[PDB]
């Protein structure tokens, strides 16, 4: 059985992951598929790395998985160019996801997860 903080992540993490129809961010980067991601992205970050760490109960708070998924998409526009189909995906990702974790979304979510304590 989850908290209703784990399902409130997972409610914001399914919203999140329709805006990924292409399935740019559902698994970790591999070397071989982006040469030298490893030396270049200090924190990577996936859904499927964010939809385990809820699983496991590691996030605290919904800003902490906000911190994670702008990390994901900031690291897709420092290792590819501006021009490229990764960078601009992750820019509108960024921005259709911002809406989704919007701060009224979190106040509202914070006051319920509270109250169920």
């Amino acid at each position: 059985e989850q908290t209703p903080l784990q399902e409130a992540l997972n409610q914001l993490m399914r919203q999140l992951q329709r805006k990924d129809p292409s399935a740019f961010f559902s698994f970790p980067v591999t070397d071989f598929i982006a040469p030298g991601y490893s030396m270049i992205i200090k924190h990577p970050m996936d859904f499927s790395t964010m939809k385990e760490k809820i699983k496991n109960n590691d996030y605290q708070s919904i800003e902490e998985l906000k911190d994670n998924f702008k990390l994901m998409c900031t690291n897709a526009m420092i290792y590819n160019k501006p021009e490229t189909i990764y960078y601009k995906a992750a820019k509108k990702l960024l921005h259709s996801g911002m809406k989704i974790l919007s701060q009224e979304r979190i106040q509202s979510l914070k006051q319920s997860i509270d109250f169920m304590a």
